[PDB]
């Protein structure tokens, strides 16, 4: 499956693709205003995500420290990153199915678009300004909006036992991106698209 990753904000991003032990194709790169990279991910891939990193340096070995989304240091990410990180999610050829996803569980950073490039199904969006009407306790001081349970590290926001509710600050992500998850048993908003769909993610969309 091909994904275009597309940085239509007016900074740079190092978009980022793992699948959380391992990288998806190149794993990481520089994207700066405008700019668009084309990745291929193999069918079959089954919890992949992709986000954007903020403020990073990096030498020419590719390691370095992003602001927020930092994956252990790397350029080329092999593992999930730091939050707060909006992530686009996704599993690929699931008995004949793609399911996606944006989330919020791990907080947000930059907007975001998820949507097919292909025929017969929907896209999903978060683009409201969460960062600036983020709550004072959930603001990260690198940067973006920290969900809940990264901040507070209980059970009811990380719904440890499996048993959890909506909360203020989930509620919070929520009234902003209804179309995202706010929290670990949030009603679901995947999307189920055709199998072997190809994809574009827009950093910014709006």
């Amino acid at each position: 499956a091909t994904f275009e990753i597309v940085n239509r904000c007016s900074y740079t991003v190092w978009a980022a693709a793992s699948k959380g032990d391992a990288a998806l194709d190149a794993g990481g790169r520089q994207l700066n205003s405008g700019e668009s990279w084309t990745i291929n991910v193999e069918p079959g891939t089954n919890g992949g995500k992709i986000w954007a990193r903020t403020d990073c340096y990096f030498d020419d070995s590719g390691s370095g420290i992003c602001k927020t989304g930092d994956c252990g240091g790397l350029l080329r990410c092999k593992r999930f990153g730091r939050p707060p990180t909006t992530l686009a999610e996704f599993s690929l050829n699931q008995y004949g199915k793609d399911y996606i996803d944006i989330s919020n569980i791990k907080g947000f950073n930059v907007p975001m678009d998820f949507s097919p490039t292909t025929r017969g199904c929907r896209g999903v969006r978060c683009a409201a300004d969460i960062v600036g009407q983020c709550p004072a306790k959930l603001k990260a001081p690198g940067g973006g909006c920290n969900d809940a349970c990264t901040v507070f590290q209980t059970s009811e926001y990380c719904c440890t036992t499996g048993k959890c509710g909506p909360t203020e600050y989930s509620r919070f992500f929520k009234r902003l991106c209804p179309d995202a998850f706010s929290y670990v048993l949030d009603k679901p908003t995947t999307v189920t698209c055709p199998g072997s769909s190809n994809y574009r993610v827009t950093f910014c969309p709006t």
